[PDB]
């Protein structure tokens, strides 16, 4: 049998596709429709344009990626783009023709489905998956056994001890959630995580978390605003309306994500609150249909100004693994945002997300009647750590802790509170904090999302991971 953990767009597509191979799967997840895939609003990166190749798409997102992507996961993913597009559409599924434009993509190759995408895309498997029989549990994960670096068993919240496993697929996602601000349901605390960590499983690039720049909560609905509507003129500005970006960068609003980021940080750590002004954009409600409609529901004019705040959104590392999706432990896969690729290096493409976890899903069944593989170790520095005590903090205590001393703006002295914070404890949220913000010290550079006041330049002797692997 086997099991996957997690009901994202990784753990369903791995989960049809391992069904269809002749597999017996069975599906567990601790909340069925959690995870980012549900909320996902934007689309699925695939170089099928005209003016498009694997290769642009590839160069796109190396540039991001700052020198930490893997190439040869960038080539493998870019590569089967299409033809996982294709198979995914011979399920039964059928994107839009227009294929939409990107911030750092140099062509249009974004394939969206209605204004939901990952919505639609969630449904469908979810369809699917209920077609082929496939068993969808609500449980939670709590402990994976191993044996000679093999997997052999796994414990959930609800059932206990897993004794039956030939394979076991992590999908549980990422940990932005385990920020102040974030974009995504509290499922993400990187629990799946941290728990592959406590049995043996390596973890790699826990430093480099993205943040979204321009994100509200209207009556609690999370809504990325996208970078456009500063294109088409919309203006930000703190509690007394003056526009603070531009003392920070001559850009102002037209400066990259990562910058805003910084800046609002910076201001709203003041104690200033940050808006975004929309009454400026012509013909604003043909232009931002979607946008339109988020404030309609909730009663805002777009003609007022819009309470905004930058957030935790995208895990770039996590569990690293091959291109097939194998970690270093026998028969242990870790797919979609739990896993580290290093499709994303030191900072993820957008629309690169979703296409990672269809792909490693949809291609799965290619590998798992093969011997493993695992991985390499070569291409960074293996920091072992052990893990004892018994020190707990709040959810809430973390998050704050790892917005203002692990967030967009890092330093020497905020990183080591966080580190002494979390030293003592054997929490899973704790854990996971605790790699990111000793990785952070570690990397004495900034590079993609990974910023250091106190080291604001790139280390040419940096371009290498930060692996940890934990130990007694
Ligand atoms: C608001 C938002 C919009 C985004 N939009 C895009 C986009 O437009 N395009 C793009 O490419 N990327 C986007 N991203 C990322 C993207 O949406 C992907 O879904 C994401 O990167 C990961 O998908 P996944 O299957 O790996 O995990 P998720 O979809 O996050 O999977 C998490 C699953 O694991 C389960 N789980 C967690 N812990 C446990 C546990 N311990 N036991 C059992 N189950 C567990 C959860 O309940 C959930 O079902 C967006 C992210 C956010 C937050
Ligand atoms: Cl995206």
């Amino acid at each position: 049998m086997i099991y996957i953990i997690g009901s994202g767009i990784a753990g369903l597509s791995a989960g049809v596709a391992l069904r269809r191979a002749g597999k017996k799967v069975t599906l567990i997840s601790k909340r069925i429709d959690g995870g980012s895939t549900p909320i996902a609003k934007g689309g699925v990166a695939a170089s099928v344009g005209s003016d498009d190749s694997p290769e642009l798409h590839a160069q796109d997102t190396i540039r991001v990626g700052d020198g930490l992507c893997d190439v040869k996961t960038v080539n493998y993913v870019t590569s089967e783009a299409k033809n996982v597009i294709e198979t995914f559409e011979s399920w039964g599924f059928e994107f839009e023709e227009d294929l939409r434009l990107e911030g750092g993509h140099t062509k249009r190759r974004v394939l969206h489905r209605t204004d939901e995408t990952g919505r639609e895309i969630f449904n469908f498997l979810l369809k699917l998956a209920r077609e082929e029989g496939i068993p969808i549990i609500e449980d939670r994960l709590v402990e994976i056994r191993v044996k000679d670096g093999k997997v052999t068993g796994f414990v959930t919240e609800k059932r206990g001890l897993v004794e039956d496993v030939d394979k076991l697929v992590l999908a549980t996602g990422g940990y932005s959630y385990l920020y102040e601000y974030s974009s995504t349901q509290s499922t993400n605390i990187g629990d799946g995580m941290a728990i592959a960590f406590k049995a043996g499983t390596i973890l790699a690039d826990m430093e480099f978390v993205q943040f979204h720049p321009t994100v509200t909560s209207l009556d609690g609905e999370v809504f990325l605003l996208t970078e456009t509507l500063r294109g088409e003129g919309a203006q930000i500005i703190n509690e007394n309306g003056e526009r603070f970006l531009f003392n920070y960068d001559k850009r102002g609003e037209l400066a990259p994500r990562d910058i805003l980021s910084r800046a609002i940080y910076i201001e709203m750590l003041k104690g200033h609150k940050v808006f975004i002004d929309l009454s400026k954009i012509e013909d604003f409600e043909r232009k931002f249909p979607v946008v339109a409609k988020y404030l309609a529901r909730h009663g805002h004019n777009y003609k007022v100004k819009i309470p905004i705040f930058p957030a935790a959104h995208f895990v770039d590392g996590g569990i690293r693994v091959n291109i097939r999706g194998e970690s270093n432990i026998v028969n242990l896969y870790a797919i979609g945002e739990v896993s580290d690729s290093g499709l994303h290096g030191a900072n993820r493409l957008a629309s690169n997300s979703l296409l990672e976890g269809l792909v490693f899903g949809i291609n799965l069944p290619r590998y798992v009647d093969s011997s493993w593989e695992g991985i390499s170790t070569d291409d960074g520095i293996v920091h072992s750590v052990r893990i004892s005590g018994n020190k707990t903090l709040s959810l809430k205590e973390i998050r704050r802790i790892n917005w203002e001393n692990v967030g967009i703006i890092r330093n020497e002295e905020k990183l080591v509170k966080a580190i002494n914070t979390y030293s003592s404890s054997t929490q899973n949220e704790a854990i996971i904090s605790y790699l990111t913000a000793l990785a952070a010290e570690i990397r004495k550079e900034s590079r993609g999302n990974h910023f250091r006041e106190d080291y604001p330049y790139k280390d040419p002797n940096w371009e290498k991971r930060i692996y940890f692997k934990l130990v007694v």
